[PDB]
């Protein structure tokens, strides 16, 4: 049985040279290829990066304020991570559309709810091949008309197995990818603990995967780590709606990572 | 050196067991497996598959008519291909926002035009990351509110190369795929011509790939045939707007293909 691990480390091997250099908005030196994808079984299993210890309380923590829907970074900065934050991904994951006023406005029933609707069409059409969901970059919102749209995460569901696949225009190889393996995956798990369904797959599609210059040297002492088994998530809980999830109703079990991995 | 058909044969290969059942919008069967990629190079070839005869001269016309921006359905089929069609693709590529009134009303300057603002960014500024365009299925728009956008095409540059990803909510891997392949590879020949870029690779992932019942016995024996080198599209004159494109402009060469097979 192969690892998911490898396809990570395989990926940051071929970016190493097969890699070329590319600068990005601030003109910082990277590697970059165009087109990838990797698959991770969510079957009794939670893809958290072995070959270096990765922040699940970050992971956890930053997830449950954006599906608060919360814009307040003071919310989550006092959650032990890190005041108005404008338009932020919980603003767009819950008020599609709505304009955003502050931190303080009242925003209910206001604006598509892109996360509920998912739920909603996984429950009533599980066969839907519309289950889509789509992140912004608020730094893009004022720069033009209709701009596209960061990342997006089409659902997908079939013998009672939920399945997600994350597409980002871009993908920081070293810092950012390890971390939303395992957040839209921990974000599948939760879907599909209040469908009813089991986790199948959770899928990375990239457009410019992308390795910067001051992390060559980290990524090339990592590759020589040897993967161990991923850990297991547990739901210690029974939940209905994805509002009343609690960072303790989730655990992680069996993790083993190496040291952590400091990078700029 | 490794060939793009097998790619396509393989993962025709792999939806037949280990593909689930799984009903579409009609209730019809098909297999399907949620998310794949593959990759084509565009370097002094084009991805028209040879295992078995692709309708070329529907691509092109189809192309030509969407980047028209036209909504007339009697256009593409007095064009020998195929009044009111409802705002279809050409109408998102050029008019994304306007309003459709009919056939015969004037959009010109109304609504984002995609298409050329990817042009115009590829000319601008070829490192960006937001260089993506964005069709929808019509079927979709009076459904719900702000509907995802069946399909997104993000472009990318480096070292004067011009890559395409395109990113399907669901493919039809029978009929759809081999068409769509050869039509973005295409639209990828002419942005690339019209900025003095190198055609680089195509790549085309999928959400959920599915293959129809009534065409497994088809495919299987498809799956039979030995893949032969690809053609090599060539843009015989020299043209500068991308409205500016005839079908005369392009021409295929080396394309020998396997007998057509027939799919409903
Ligand atoms: O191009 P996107 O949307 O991926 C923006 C992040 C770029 P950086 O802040 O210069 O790393
Ligand atoms: O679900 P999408 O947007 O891929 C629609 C095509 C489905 P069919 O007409 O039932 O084959």
């Amino acid at each position: 049985p192969p690892h998911g691990e490898l396809q990570y480390l395989g990926q940051i091997q071929h970016i190493l040279r097969c890699g070329v250099r590319k600068d990005d908005r601030t003109g910082t030196g990277t590697l970059s290829v165009f087109g990838m994808q990797a698959r991770y079984s969510l079957r009794d299993e939670f893809p958290l990066l072995t070959t270096k210890r990765v922040f699940w309380k970050g992971v956890l923590e930053e997830l449950l304020w954006f599906i608060k829907g919360s814009t307040n970074a003071k919310e989550l900065s006092s959650k032990g991570v890190k005041g108005d934050l404008g338009p932020v991904y919980g603003f767009q994951w819950r008020h599609f559309g709505a304009e955003y006023r502050d931190m303080e406005s009242d925003y209910s029933g206001q604006g598509v709810d892109q996360l509920q609707r998912v739920i909603d069409t996984i429950k009533t059409n599980p066969d839907d091949r519309r289950i889509i969901m789509c992140a912004w970059n608020p730094r893009d919102l004022p720069l033009m008309a209709l701009p596209p749209c960061h990342a997006l995460c089409q659902f997908y569901v079939v013998n009672s197995e939920l399945s997600c696949q994350l597409y980002q225009r871009s993908g920081d190889m070293g810092l950012g990818v390890p971390f939303n393996i395992a957040s839209y995956a921990l974000l599948t798990y939760m879907i599909a603990h209040i469908t009813g369904l089991k986790p199948g797959d959770f899928i990375h599609t990239l457009g410019d995967a992308h390795i910067y210059l001051n992390h060559i040297e980290p990524l090339k002492i990592q590759l020589q780590r040897e993967p161990r088994p991923f850990p297991k998530l547990r739901i210690l809980r029974k939940v209905e709606k994805i509002d009343d999830f609690k960072a303790e109703d989730f655990q992680i079990e069996g993790y083993n990572p190496h040291p952590t991995i400091k990078m700029e």
